[PDB]
């Protein structure tokens, strides 16, 4: 689980907790109160506490005096299975041995805090199904909580009486929680987990199975403006609830962790999941391992994507092997080659009108066209020795994304993605759209999620269901950490709103 993240704790509270309820090797992580994208790892050692800063401006989590990570949970797993790996400024070793668990329930999907019983019934009546549940505050008994559960036959329709809502009072007595007998638990989370595993039964047989929380994030796309107004007064709480679910996604990354593959990775701990990695065939027999690239297939769940990193000097040939094998006809690039004086994506294309060989692959730059926010390069890709393999690959290079943060208006991103979409759709049997640069998780995830959400509205028009955090979770299950920050999360909502709003202007302008 992810109980070592404390969403609402001050530095002084962090110290107190470690000193009175922890030991040497106890740790926790907390967000900074004022400056978002800043986090702190607090750790006890030698009877004192040290605080280690973690920064995220949109590309990765950067731990001072340590490494860069795709998620906070991947960071914690790495140092809990690797001792003496984290070092102080002095040079000494910092051990993360014992998570210090949080009781606060405000980031759990099942917690509704403020709710009443009839409101909860109508919610579960309308949006909920067999085994749907929530926890809420009591109105008769101050300090207590209530667990509310729908059960019965989902097959049924109409108001037949084949389903019901059951309410179970939860008492809180000196910092512990219980359902009126048996075991006393240290947090609501512990209590919910236990009765999720060991469901309560009623005197007459009904089993109160806790199968899934109630969904409160799905909206009709035409109501986007109302949700955004409401989240603006919010976006942080919804984001951090989504982040709590990242512990479910620690899938294996063994092929990336192999010796033979180590210097094919921009950052050594940001790696592709095994189950979705792009596998390269037809390699050099002599090369020991010719089948690896730091890239994943992203399938929405008819257009698919490949999310990948900026090339290294020694992976440019592999990048073109991938584009050729997968039959990709469109590449999206989300960084300048250089930002803040550091290399972000190596130049892997020829100058305009020039021609270059990259291993067995040949590329001609036919023509570049400059737009306000991007440059388009018309490339032709073929295998050396075989003329009939030539196909056009169109490269869309987004150039105006800010060095830190996100753009303050989404129009340029949306016009860009609309043009990428029409090109892709013009080409019979095109393979997946390649999206990259930097570590290939932050901007890359943001552009893919926006594209997925807009495509639904392109198909089904302005009245249809969208669910931003649920989409991000499904994409995060196919590459680590897709969408990095609160500001990117907000930006996604704003882009959908802008899209909906222009689409309604067609109808206004018509009448
Ligand atoms: Cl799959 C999923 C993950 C997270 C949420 C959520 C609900 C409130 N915030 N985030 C909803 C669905």
């Amino acid at each position: 689980s992810r109980r070592w993240f404390h969403p609402n704790i001050t530095g002084v509270e962090a110290e107190n907790l470690l000193l009175t309820r922890g030991v040497d090797g106890s740790f926790l992580a907390r967000p900074s109160k004022s400056n978002p994208g800043d986090f702190t790892l607090s750790v006890r050692r030698n009877g004192a506490v040290t605080h280690i800063k973690i920064q995220n401006t949109g590309d990765y989590y950067d731990l001072y005096g340590g490494e860069k990570f795709a998620t906070l949970a991947e960071l914690v797993q790495y140092y809990m299975e690797h001792h003496g790996q984290l070092k102080e400024k002095n040079g000494d070793v910092i051990e993360l041995k014992y998570p210090l668990n949080c009781a606060d329930p405000t980031s759990e999907r099942w917690f509704h805090g403020h709710l009443s019983g009839k409101e909860a019934e109508k919610l579960l009546t309308e949006k909920g199904k067999h085994g749907s549940f929530l926890v809420r505050e009591s109105q008769s008994h101050p300090g207590d909580f209530v667990l509310s559960v729908r059960t019965g036959d989902d097959k049924g329709e109409s108001n037949d009486g084949k389903s019901k809502v059951t309410h179970v009072m939860i008492r809180c007595q000196e910092l512990k929680y219980d359902v009126g007998g048996g075991e006393r638990f240290d947090s609501l989370t512990d209590l919910v987990e236990h009765y999720k595993k060991n469901p309560m039964v009623e005197t007459l047989g009904t089993v109160l199975q806790l199968k899934q929380p109630l969904n409160t994030t799905r909206i009709n796309a035409a109501e986007i403006e109302s949700r955004v107004r409401e989240l603006s007064k919010g976006f942080w709480e919804e984001f951090e609830t989504l982040q709590q679910q990242e512990c479910k996604l620690l899938y294996s990354r063994k092929e990336g962790q192999r010796q033979e593959n180590k210097n094919k990775n921009r950052y050594k701990n940001i790696l592709p999941f095994d189950h979705t990695r792009v596998v390269l065939h037809d390699g050099d027999p002599n090369e020991p391992v010719s089948d690896y690239i730091n890239a994943n297939i992203i399938m929405p769940e008819k257009k698919s994507y490949i999310a990948t990193q900026g090339c290294l000097q020694n992976t440019v040939n592999d990048f073109w092997r991938m584009v050729f094998q997968e039959n990709s006809r469109v590449i999206v690039m989300t960084t300048k080659e250089v930002e803040r004086g550091k290399s972000k994506c190596v130049k892997y294309w020829p100058d305009e009108y020039a021609l270059k060989e990259y291993g067995v692959m040949r590329v001609r730059n036919v023509k570049e066209s400059a737009a306000h926010d991007y440059t388009l390069r018309e490339l032709k890709l073929s295998k050396v020795g075989q003329g009939n393999t030539e196909r056009t690959v169109w490269q869309y290079h987004f150039r105006t994304w800010p060095d830190h943060g996100v753009p303050s208006d989404p129009g340029g991103v949306l016009d860009f993605l609309e043009e990428v979409h029409h090109k892709q759709e013009s080409i019979m049997d095109a393979g997946p759209v390649v999206v990259h640069c930097s570590a290939g998780i932050g901007r890359t995830g943001t552009f893919i999620v926006i594209d997925i959400l807009i495509d639904i509205i392109r198909e089904k028009g302005v009245d249809c269901d969208i669910d931003v955090p649920k989409t991000i979770q499904m994409v995060r299950s196919q590459r680590s950490g897709m969408v990095q920050t609160e500001a990117q999360y907000r930006f996604i909502y704003m882009a959908v709103q802008h899209y909906i709003e222009t689409l309604q202007r067609r109808l206004e302008h018509h009448h």
